């Protein structure tokens, strides 16, 4: 094997400008790092300047270099959505013509018939709203009711409240795996069905770690699904194992924020393993993508850069390191959905001893699924065209 090591990390919703399709989505004019960039009126990514990034775009504070440390490309999304499964399923060696939906102004109320129908039960809320809001809100009439809180957020969603204390667990449960049936349907299709249990009195409501979710199997199986068939260690890192509801996971690390996703990442470059490492950084759609924050989002790609040295020092000759992103999630957009964008590709191994080049365009983000899977000679996707021989 080329490489012993692969270790990818998705920058979640970092893109680099509006793709071919972009209008299909209302997204022209999008430009996630740009626009961040002229808002921080330049951003400070000294160590991913040094990769390549400002070969594949210059931006406001990022340069191209003469000599940079990898290879550089974007990718190009070919699947119809611009979801969170879509992106990452993509990635991982798939094609997925049904997109994930998001529901701004709440569900069809055909779907919340049928939900009602099923379970004997009201349903009241149905808007997006944060859990703490919605509780605030909404608490006190569930819990004289037994109605279920439906609420969803920026993402695809489908959240379900109900205190524990009036609607048994097991019951919630029930009426999760009810709605996750239902829910797979196109008109209808949300990524998660989410468990939000809850307890206290009005005024003092508060979430349970009784929380479950139910996520749907990727449209196929995937290159984590073949790596672990070939009994390679799949190291997933954060939302990782929950968004590939742990297809191909051979080891799940959490972690609460993008410094402990680093942290995480440095803790797999200590681990005696063959096969792949798979980060995704979240903070960037999460806490600032979706909720339009530029600033935010700008300080956060500054504190991801400079935790960068520290992972080049680690990495071993026989290690490669892929940084990408899954779509674009621009903080100066109207609404709060993610945006069609071309993504970054980095590719950089300490074994590139003359520096990287520029890769031609990938033409779907299973490119790097293929990479991977050739890499470690495993059944090649369906989809995607692999760079190993490039590198
Ligand atoms: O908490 P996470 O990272 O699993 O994220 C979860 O909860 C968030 C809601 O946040 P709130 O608690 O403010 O309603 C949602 O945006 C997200 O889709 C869901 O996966
Ligand atoms: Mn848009
Ligand atoms: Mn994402
Ligand atoms: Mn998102």
């Amino acid at each position: 094997n080329k490489y012993k090591r692969i270790f990818l990390v998705v920058m979640d919703s970092v893109g680099i400008g509006e793709a071919p399709d972009a209008e299909q989505f209302g997204d022209l004019g999008s430009d996630t790092i740009g626009h961040i960039a002229e808002h921080m009126n330049g951003l400070q990514m000294p160590n991913m300047v040094k990769l390549g990034l400002g070969n594949i775009r210059e931006m406001k504070g990022i340069s191209k270099v003469e000599k940079p440390l990898g290879y550089y490309t974007k990718m190009q999304e070919k699947s119809t959505g611009k979801d969170q499964m879509t992106g990452h399923w993509e990635i991982m060696g798939l094609y997925i013509d049904t997109p994930f939906q998001v529901f701004p102004e709440g569900f069809p109320k055909e779907l919340l018939d049928e939900l009602e129908e099923k379970t004997g039960r009201k349903i009241i809320g149905n808007k997006p709203a944060s859990g703490t809001e919605i509780l605030d809100e909404l608490g006190q009439e569930q819990m004289e009711t037994g109605s279920l809180i439906v609420y969803t957020s920026a993402d695809s969603v489908l959240q379900i409240a109900a205190h524990e204390e009036v609607v048994p667990l097991d019951e919630l449960y029930k009426i999760c795996k009810i709605a996750r049936e239902l829910t797979l349907d196109e008109k209808y299709m949300v990524g998660r069905v989410i468990a939000r249990p809850f307890v206290g009195e009005p005024g003092n409501f508060t979430r349970t770690p009784n929380r479950h979710d139910y996520a749907l199997k990727p449209f196929g199986r995937t290159v984590m699904n073949e790596l672990k068939d070939s009994d390679y260690d799949v190291i997933a890192i954060g939302k990782i194992s929950d968004i590939y509801d742990g297809e191909g996971v051979t080891e799940s690390l959490r972690t609460k924020s993008n410094m402990d996703g680093m942290d995480k990442l440095v803790d797999t470059l200590n681990m005696d393993f063959t096969g792949l490492s798979f980060l995704n950084l979240v903070d960037f759609d999460a806490l600032f993508g979706h909720r339009r924050d530029p600033q935010g989002y700008g300080e956060a790609l500054q504190e991801y850069d400079a935790r960068l040295p520290e992972v080049f020092a680690k990495l071993k000759e026989d290690d490669l390191l892929l940084i990408t992103a899954d779509h674009g999630n621009d903080p100066i957009h109207p609404g709060t959905d993610h945006t069609r964008e071309y993504v970054p590709l980095l590719a950089y191994s300490p074994s590139m001893k003359e520096g990287g080049q520029e890769l031609p365009l990938r033409q779907t983000f299973a490119d790097i699924g293929a990479t991977v899977a050739e890499n470690f000679g495993v059944k090649m996707p369906e989809y995607g065209t692999s760079f190993l021989n490039e590198l």
